[PDB]
């Protein structure tokens, strides 16, 4: 547990981060959740964090395709929350095409917020961790981060990217009391997946369910979807004790994915 | 926690693996113990498990280096604790030279129970597993499963193919209730680390502790060992449900080791 | 060998996209070379492959740190050569300083000109690959695209990025005739490296030559510089028929580094 | 080219082994070829060599599954050669069959041959090369020394083993002329593939075609077999100057299987 420790997690609005400020919430710690949705959906959430587990939570918007919104972000959060112990650097976007079609803007989207914001969030953050010997930083990668799937340049290219700066900075704090690591999760059916479900669903002529069986048969050999609170429950092991010589590495949660 | 599992440990009567057996029984598992040493000592480990603990304990002697004895050692433990939920095959030695010098029989001794006794193990175990529908297989392997070092043939051999017969058992199992997974640790001050460091200071007439820091310096960025109660925690998540999906893969704690 | 075959390299102006564009050119491939320098210097250049080599060459000068201006060079480029085998994508930047002081412009620059150059470069020379069902994309990466050292963040994350994007454009072009593998160097003692030798000689007070030594030895066991030239000969041999089934993957001339 | 040069390839009497030698005899190296076969066949084939190619050939019967009987093989293929400038390491098997029905013996007979042969061999091999200060030592692992599929754990942990070891070597010998590369084929149509082939098709109730088909399909993305031609060369790229500085590593010939 992590009475006491202070949190921040991107593109914790839904999906997978909404799982982890969560856990870490769960786990005692206070938190700064961020991202878009509808204001009253957003509230909800944050209120729901302080009166289920007792803690302070702070809803912080800014857009983490921009380097100086997302440092500014990092000095609010800090701010707010009286210091910073763990961020979890989670916001991400995709978008499918091969690379003779994809989007320009769409390839400049996705290194922006999936790679450039993990620098410039980590940049921000290592300062306040160094001057008092603690931190974490837990940034989501992907398998995609080690290895490839067709139509998917730009994502992979920046989870591959996500992984080379998450030992950079384990190596650069190397026994400061900080580490870095990267969590590489298989298929999670939050709605990042859900729109590529429906487009094999359509490309295949198939109910939901099928195409969703089709999408895990291809890559995850568990043919099972890995949940978010158990990616959850990966940050609270590597904000743990036993995680202290935990750094530089990747914690894959794919249900085989990468063992093949 | 683990109230109920029924665990076995290899090598476990000291070093790492009696660490992985306590962390085991503070969760509430019933534990098999085995390895060499003092008869006294290895009685007392075991009586204080159960002591402290409140879980059953029992100590089956068995050389891992035989394929037989390995597999009824196995089948022994089953019996013992009434079915076996959690295998760890931690048994291992190590022994440095230039390859053109490495003996032949350290050559056959390395394999024979840092690689073959994990497969005997995992065999005998499997089908248990695979009737119950739940298991964890945690294999102790080394940043040494994934990187090299000069005089280390057998062992990097050995940790290497640990780690191809993790993937495979992982894969074979997929989706069966059953994960397979390789701890990685980088340096541990257990007996088996410190002849390299005595080594390392009678090669460079420096005091044991000085002799230490230069062994970590080398490798392991973080400039501190890892301990084996880090090591028991990583076991602990891996059998727990947020791993659930994790599984084929590596949990490297190695101050940094691999990151470079 | 390569007679009748168009190639084109980023980056060639000097160092080891030059040796690239000599040895393929020498190999009989007509070339397009690129980069920054003094204008006599790269006229004396592009003039030296047509007189030594009696291949046509083209200088095309365009920052492939813009998108467009990139995209825009492989047009021109496949319109010079009248069509374009082989792409050669090596032009890269390097600056060092730890992650909370590195400056936003050079992670920018080092992104844009080491990692998003290689899509658009990428992006622009498929199509013509793909309408005559054969080609060789050669992504320049490094050891840094496997493994990261200190003060590196953004030319890390850029690497990493490289060989994940070779990752994606080899599946997607699987069996079309097109390949595409990163080579992956150690030290090469180019003026990149020039300037980290000369930082390290005054930080330690020692001379250029022992300093040389001083960054072999922390990282490339064999203690000597790849050379060029042996990069030049790799590059040609993923352009031989040899390597038609070699795509998705890293060709390490590293002296070791990744061994360790 | 090899003028000159002294190779020895173990398993050359067919398959992948026998187009190493040819590759190696045609670039002008004089061979030890190896190996199981009717007498008549490996006869003509060393023969073959000779007459094709005006080099030396020789046929070593040795089993490398013993580890004496490979160290002595090394020591006459030295004497018939008078010397050994390039070794081969290519001999192996396979079985198929989930771990917990593996044979024992199979176990043992692939541990054997697939990795501590590559052990022996070596060790036997590097006192020469250390002594001409000039050597390389080729190790044929497999996409199965990086990855995993099911019923493969003795090869699959074997090939891991390969990848390790190669390693190893390639560290103890930085710098000193020698190195050691593993070539990692994917799928190459040799009898031992054309026996999963034959299994798939029984399997599977369809044509040999179509079984070889559906072999591609699962792990090869380009959809074509590797051939032992290719393979070759890059033998002969790896005994090349231009590979001076590439040790330690591993050189994928898989058509995009590990990029995924
Ligand atoms: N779903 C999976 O299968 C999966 C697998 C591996 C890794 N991932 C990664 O997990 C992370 C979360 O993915 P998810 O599936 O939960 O996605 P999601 O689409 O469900 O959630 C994305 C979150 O990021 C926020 N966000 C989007 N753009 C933002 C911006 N510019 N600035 C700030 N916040 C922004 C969204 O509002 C939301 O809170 C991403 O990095 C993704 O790459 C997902
Ligand atoms: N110490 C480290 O730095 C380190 C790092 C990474 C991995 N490892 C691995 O961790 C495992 C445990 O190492 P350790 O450092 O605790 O070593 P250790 O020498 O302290 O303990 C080895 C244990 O194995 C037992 N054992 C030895 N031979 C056996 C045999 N033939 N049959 C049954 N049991 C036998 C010993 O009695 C003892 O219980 C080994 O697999 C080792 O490779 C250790
Ligand atoms: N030198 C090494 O040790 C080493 C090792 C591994 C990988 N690399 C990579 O090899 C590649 C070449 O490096 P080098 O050492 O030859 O460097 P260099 O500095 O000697 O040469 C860089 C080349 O890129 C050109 N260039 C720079 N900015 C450009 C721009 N915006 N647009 C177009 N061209 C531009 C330069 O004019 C020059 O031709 C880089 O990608 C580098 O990352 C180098
Ligand atoms: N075929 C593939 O798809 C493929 C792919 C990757 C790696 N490999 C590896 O390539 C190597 C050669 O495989 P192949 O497909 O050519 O197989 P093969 O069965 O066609 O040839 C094996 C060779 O090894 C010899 N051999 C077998 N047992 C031996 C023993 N005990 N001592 C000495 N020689 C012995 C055989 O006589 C023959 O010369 C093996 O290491 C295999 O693992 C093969
Ligand atoms: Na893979
Ligand atoms: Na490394």
């Amino acid at each position: 547990m992590l009475k006491g420790k202070k949190a921040v997690v991107t593109g914790s609005t839904s999906g997978i981060g909404l799982a982890m400020a969560t856990e870490l919430a769960k786990a005692g710690a206070d938190v700064v959740i961020n991202g878009f949705g509808q204001p009253e959906d957003i509230e909800r959430e944050r209120s729901t964090l302080e009166s289920k587990f007792g803690v302070k939570a702070y809803y912080l918007n800014a857009d983490l395709s921009d380097a100086q919104a997302t440092r500014d972000f990092i000095a609010k959060a800090a701010e707010a929350l009286g210091g910073l112990d763990i961020l979890v650097n989670n916001a991400g976007i995709q978008h499918t095409a091969p690379i003779e079609e994809f989007p320009v803007d769409k390839w400049n989207a996705i290194i922006a917020l999936n790679l450039s914001a993990v620098f410039h969030g980590t940049a921000a953050a290592l300062p306040i961790m160094q001057k008092q010997g603690w931190g974490r930083i837990i940034n989501i990668a992907s398998a995609h981060g080690l290895v490839a799937s067709v139509n998917k340049s730009a994502y992979v290219a920046a989870k591959h990217g996500v992984v080379g700066l998450t030992k950079v900075t384990a190596l650069e704090n190397a026994g400061k009391g900080i580490t870095c690591n990267a969590i590489c999760p298989g298929w999670v059916r939050t709605p990042l997946v859900e729109k590529q479900i429906e487009a094999i669903s359509q490309q295949k002529g198939i109910d939901i369910e099928a195409a969703a069986r089709e999408l895990l048969a291809e890559k995850q050999p568990s043919l099972q979807f890995v949940t978010p609170e158990q990616l959850g429950g990966a940050a609270v092991f590597l904000s743990s004790a036993a995680a202290d010589q935990m750094t530089g590495t990747t914690l894959s949660l794919d249900g085989g994915w990468t063992a093949r």
